[PDB]
């Protein structure tokens, strides 16, 4: 029960950071743009500074993910814990060991 709930808190460092971040680089971004647009600039200019910012938005969301996902195999692994289990990672195992 206990387990579970720590695990349910920390996916909520996971949520929330994941959710701060993007919100963080997007704010920049959209701040760039307005700036971007205020000025005269061609409009080919704007495609790839879009083009860029959506590359790093999704970089951010793809961080998140893969650690997101790789917590949630740490904790499936723990579930079917029984004796005579080969584990290989060599660092999943200081995991579950601390």
């Amino acid at each position: 029960s206990t387990l579970e709930a720590e695990m349910a808190v920390e996916r909520k460092a996971v949520e929330d950071q994941r959710d701060g971040e993007l919100e963080a680089r997007a704010q920049k971004l959209e701040a760039d743009l307005a700036e971007l647009e205020a000025e005269g600039a061609k409009a080919d200019a704007r495609r790839k500074v879009r083009d860029g910012g959506e590359r790093e938005m999704r970089q951010i969301r793809d961080r998140a993910q893969r650690e997101l996902d790789r917590l949630e195999d740490i904790w499936s692994t723990f579930t079917k814990l029984a004796p005579k289990q080969l584990i290989v990672d060599e660092n999943l195992y200081r995991e579950l060991v601390d």
